C-alpha cells in the first residue's frame, strides 16, 4: 500500500474542490485533486455525511481514469466529507492512504446537475451515420420539412448564401508554408480563413445533398473532402505548423466523413477515417498529455479546441477506434467537470467578453452536438445560466471602446456572434432580455459577415438554421428593468448600465481588478475603468489590435499606459509573456456597497504594481458613481519611498486641460474631470497625443487617439481624487465641490446646480 502525493497546489494549477474555502456551486459537486507521481494512475473517491467514512453512509466511486469527476446523481441536503485515493484495477482494492478529509455544504438551493456515467453515455449514443448535428430519422425528418416548405427554418436563404456559391468554386488548394518559417500575422490568418472556407463547403454540399436527395452535391462535397484528406498531415496545416488551421481542417474532415459515411466508397471512407484519425490524434495528445489541462488549465487553445476540434471529432469517430471512445470521454467529463478556467459561475468570462464570444461559440456547437448525440445537456449548469449576461453589460449595443482585453474587433460596434451567442441563451434560459440583445445586435452590425473574425469562424446562416430547427423562439423584452449594477466576483469585474434602451441616455460603465492578472487575454490593467455615456465612447480603450504579437499588442495594449489607470514612479503593472508572474501580477474587487444614486467599487491592485515595483506597498482605487450622473475616482498608493504618481485617462479627439481639470467633447457627449484633492501636491497636467514607441506603420491611415497624464511630484503617501462628470454635448453638467480637510478624515462634499449633495468621507490612513 503505496504513500499517495497529495502535491501543494500552484498558481497556474487546479485546485482540490469542493472545500470549506471553495464550496459546491452544483449538485453532484465537481470533485478535482492534483494527480498522484504516477502519471498512470486510477482512483477511487468516497464521499459521506458521516466524518467516520462508515459502509452504510459512505458513496464510493472506483476505477476514476481522471483526476477530476462528476457523480451521476445530485446528493440528498446535509453536511458532507469526501476525500480520495490510489486505485488497483486488477485487484478491485485501494492501495494507497486516502487523502486529506475535505468538507462541503449541499443545499436545495443548488442546481441539479448530475453527469451520466461512460456506460449511460455509451449506451444512449447512437452507431449509424449521420451523427453530427442531426441523425438519421432526424434527417429523414427534417427532409420531409423541406420538401413541403422550402423555407422551413430558412433553408432556402442557408441554400442560396451558404450551399450554392460552393458548387461554382474550385476546391482550396492546399495551404503552402510560411516564407522561411517566420508566423506573419497575413499569411496566418488567411491560411486558418482557407481551412474555414474548407470546413464550408464540406459540411455544407454534404448536409444540402443529404437534406435535398441530391447525387451530384455529395459529389462535389466528396470531391472537396477527398482533395483535403490528402493534404500533407505533417505539413503547414498540422496542429504543430498553425493549430487554427489545424482545427479547422480536422472539423471539415469529420463533417464529410460523418455526412457522407454511406456515399463514400469502402476505401474513401478508410483513407478518411484514416486522416481524420491521425489529425484528432495530435490534438487529443496535446490537450490531454502536453498541456494537460486537468492539471494546467490555463491553456487558451487547448481549452477551446476541446469543443471545438474534439466533440464534432470524437463522435464522427465513434465505434471505430478505441482512443475515439477515450478521447470523447474526456472531452465530455472536462466540459461537465472543470470546464471553465477563465470563468466562475458568476457568468463572468476573465479572457473578456471578446474571448468570450469565441469560447461560447464553440462550446455551444460542442453543447448542442453533445446533447443531440447522447441527450446530456451542459446548459443546465449554473455559468451557462448567468453568462448571458456577461456581454450584456459590457458588449451593450453601440459601445466601441467600453471593456477589457484582446479585441480583434476593438473599435468597430460589438460583434454578430456575441448577439447569436447571447440568443442561443436566451433559447436556453428563456430570458427576453437576451433576445432583445440579439435582436439589436444583429440590427447594428448587418453586412458585416464578411469581416475576418466572422466569415473566419463561423457561418452564421448555419448557425441559424440550426437554432431554428432545435430551439423555442423567444420573445424581446425592453431591458428597461435591467439592474443598473452587476458584479461579476468571480473574475473581478464590475459594470454598471443605464438607459440601454436610449441612444442618448444609454451608459456603459465597467471597472477591472481581476485575480487573473495579465494571464492569457487579460492585459496589465488592474484598477482601471473605461466609460461609455451618454450614447458616445469617452474614457476608452485605446489603440487597435492590428495582430497579435504587433507592438500595438505587446506594448501598448497590454500595458497599463494604455488603460485608463495610475502609474507609479513611471512604471505599471507587469504584462510580458511570462505567465506565472502574469497571473502574480493581480488585483481584486475589495468590495461593492449599493445604495439609490451611490454606487461603491473597491479594488486593490497592489500586487499588479508590486510585480514589476518593489517600492509599491498598498494600491487602492475608489470607484463612486453619484446620483446616476457622475463619478468621484479615489486613488490612495503606499510606497517605502517617495514615487511619482501617474494618472491616465484615454480619449479619442484631443482633451483640453486646465490648471487641476481636464476636458472633452466627443461628437455627442463629453465629458470632464478635476482632481479635487491630491496629497501629494497639485498634479501637472499633459495631454498626449499618439502612441509613443509603437511602429507608425502598424496603425497607419488609421486615427491616432489621445490621452491626458496627471502627475503627482513624488511622494510616499499618495490620495488623489478625482470628479468625473460626463454629459450629452447639448446639456453641459457641472458639479461643484468643497473640501472639510481638518480632522481625522479629510472629507469632500459634492452637488450639483439643483443642490443635491454628495459626502465623501476619506480616512487618512488605508
Ligand atoms: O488574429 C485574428 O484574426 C483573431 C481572430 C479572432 O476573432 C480571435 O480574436 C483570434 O484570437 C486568437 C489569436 O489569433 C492568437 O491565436 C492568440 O493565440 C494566443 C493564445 O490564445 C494564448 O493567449 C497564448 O498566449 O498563446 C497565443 C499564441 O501565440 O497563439 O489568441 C487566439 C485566441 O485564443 O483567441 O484573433
Amino acid at each position: 500500500q503505496t504513500l499517495l502525493d497529495e502535491p501543494r497546489p500552484g498558481s497556474l494549477t487546479i485546485g482540490y474542490e469542493p472545500s470549506e474555502e471553495a464550496q459546491p456551486t452544483e449538485n453532484p459537486p465537481r470533485f478535482s485533486w492534483l494527480p498522484d507521481i504516477d502519471d498512470g494512475a486510477r482512483y477511487v473517491l468516497r464521499i459521506s455525511t458521516d466524518p467516520g467514512f462508515t459502509d452504510k453512509k459512505t458513496l464510493v466511486f472506483e476505477d476514476l481514469a481522471w483526476n477530476f469527476f462528476t457523480p451521476d446523481e445530485a446528493l440528498p441536503d446535509g453536511h458532507y466529507h469526501w476525500c480520495y485515493a490510489l486505485w488497483d484495477q486488477k485487484s478491485a482494492t485501494a492501495h494507497s492512504n486516502w487523502s486529506t478529509v475535505r468538507s462541503f455544504e449541499i443545499s436545495e438551493a443548488l442546481p441539479k446537475t448530475p453527469l451520466p456515467g461512460r456506460s449511460a453515455r455509451h449506451a444512449a449514443a447512437q452507431t449509424s451515420h449521420p451523427r453530427l448535428w442531426l441523425n438519421s430519422e432526424q434527417l429523414s425528418a427534417f427532409a420531409d420539412a423541406v420538401a413541403k416548405d422550402p423555407n422551413h427554418c430558412g433553408w432556402a436563404e442557408f441554400y442560396e448564401k451558404s450551399v450554392e456559391p460552393w458548387l461554382e468554386r474550385p476546391v482550396m488548394p492546399e495551404p503552402q508554408p510560411y516564407p522561411n518559417n517566420t508566423r506573419v500575422a497575413t499569411l496566418w490568418r488567411q491560411m486558418y480563413i482557407d481551412c474555414q472556407e474548407v470546413i464550408y463547403a464540406i459540411r455544407h454540399l454534404a448536409i444540402a445533398g443529404r437534406v435535398l436527395g441530391r447525387d451530384d452535391l455529395l459529389d462535389a462535397s466528396r470531391k472537396w473532402l477527398l482533395a483535403v484528406a490528402a493534404w500533407d498531415t505533417k505539413g503547414a496545416t498540422s496542429r504543430a505548423y498553425n493549430d487554427e488551421a489545424g482545427f479547422r481542417v480536422v472539423v471539415a474532415l469529420a463533417w464529410g466523413y460523418d455526412w457522407l459515411y454511406d456515399h463514400l466508397s469502402e476505401d474513401e471512407r478508410r483513407t478518411v477515417r484514416s486522416v481524420l484519425l491521425e489529425r484528432t490524434r495530435e490534438v487529443a495528445d496535446h490537450v490531454i498529455a502536453h498541456a494537460r489541462i486537468h492539471v494546467f488549465p490555463y491553456d487558451s487553445h487547448a481549452v477551446r479546441s476541446l469543443s471545438a476540434v474534439l466533440t464534432p471529432a470524437c463522435i464522427a469517430l465513434q465505434g471505430e477506434s478505441d482512443e475515439a471512445g477515450e478521447w470523447l470521454d474526456y472531452t465530455v467529463e472536462f466540459l461537465a467537470t472543470l470546464y471553465s478556467p477563465w470563468a466562475g459561475t458568476d457568468g463572468g468570462w476573465a479572457e473578456g467578453p471578446h474571448y468570450w464570444m469565441t469560447g461560447m461559440a464553440y462550446l455551444i456547437e460542442a453543447a448542442n452536438l453533445i446533447r443531440s448525440y447522447i441527450g446530456y445537456d451542459l446548459y443546465q449548469r449554473p455559468f451557462f445560466q448567468n453568462t448571458g449576461r456577461f456581454p450584456l453589460y459590457t458588449k451593450a449595443p453601440g459601445t466601441r471602446r467600453a471593456n477589457f482585453g484582446d479585441d480583434s474587433t476593438l473599435g468597430d460596434l460589438p460583434g454578430l456572434k456575441l448577439g447569436y451567442n447571447v440568443r442561443q441563451f436566451a433559447g436556453v434560459t428563456g430570458n427576453g432580455h437576451y433576445q432583445w440583445y440579439f435582436d439589436h445586435i444583429k440590427a447594428d452590425a448587418t453586412g458585416t459577415e464578411m469581416a475576418f473574425y466572422n466569415y473566419g469562424w463561423w457561418d452564421l446562416n448555419f448557425d441559424d438554421l440550426v437554432y431554428r430547427h432545435d430551439y423555442p423562439q423567444v420573445e424581446a423584452v425592453s431591458p428597461a428593468d435591467l439592474p443598473a449594477l452587476a458584479v461579476f466576483d468571480d473574475i473581478g469585474w464590475a459594470t454598471i448600465q443605464k438607459d440601454m434602451e436610449d441612444p442618448d441616455r444609454h451608459l456603459q460603465f465597467v471597472f477591472k481588478s481581476s485575480p487573473y492578472g495579465s494571464l492569457s487575454a487579460s492585459h496589465g490593467d488592474q484598477n482601471a475603468f473605461v466609460l461609455y455615456a451618454h450614447g458616445e465612447d469617452l474614457a476608452i480603450q485605446s489603440g487597435y489590435y492590428v495582430a497579435f504579437n504587433s507592438q500595438m499588442h505587446l506594448n501598448w495594449r497590454r500595458q497599463t499606459r494604455s488603460k485608463n489607470a495610475v502609474l507609479i514612479g513611471g512604471k505599471g503593472q507587469y504584462a510580458e509573456k511570462d505567465k506565472a508572474l502574469a497571473r502574480r501580477a493581480a488585483g481584486r474587487i475589495v468590495s461593492v456597497e449599493e445604495q439609490p444614486g451611490h454606487v461603491r467599487i473597491v479594488g486593490d491592485a497592489t500586487a499588479a504594481y508590486q510585480v514589476a515595483n518593489p517600492l509599491v506597498q498598498k494600491v487602492l482605487r475608489e470607484t463612486h458613481f453619484v446620483n446616476d450622473s457622475y463619478f468621484v475616482i479615489v486613488d490612495e498608493v503606499e510606497c517605502s519611498e517617495p514615487q511619482e504618481l501617474q494618472w491616465l485617462c484615454h480619449t479619442l479627439g484631443a482633451p483640453q486641460t486646465g490648471r487641476s481639470s481636464f476636458r472633452y467633447n466627443g461628437r455627442k457627449a463629453g465629458f470632464y474631470g478635476q482632481f479635487v484633492y491630491s496629497s501629494g501636491g497639485t498634479p501637472q497636467i499633459s495631454a498626449v497625443e499618439g502612441f509613443p514607441d509603437i511602429d507608425p506603420k502598424e496603425f497607419e491611415g488609421l486615427d491616432i487617439h489621445h490621452h491626458v497624464c496627471a502627475t503627482v511630484p513624488a511622494a510616499t503617501r499618495h490620495r488623489l481624487v478625482t470628479l468625473l462628470v460626463p454629459y450629452s454635448l447639448k446639456e453641459p453638467k457641472r458639479i461643484f465641490s468643497f473640501i472639510d480637510d481638518q480632522g481625522f478624515s479629510t472629507d469632500i462634499y459634492f452637488s450639483d446646480v439643483d443642490d443635491e449633495r454628495f459626502k465623501l468621507s476619506l480616512p487618512k490612513q488605508f
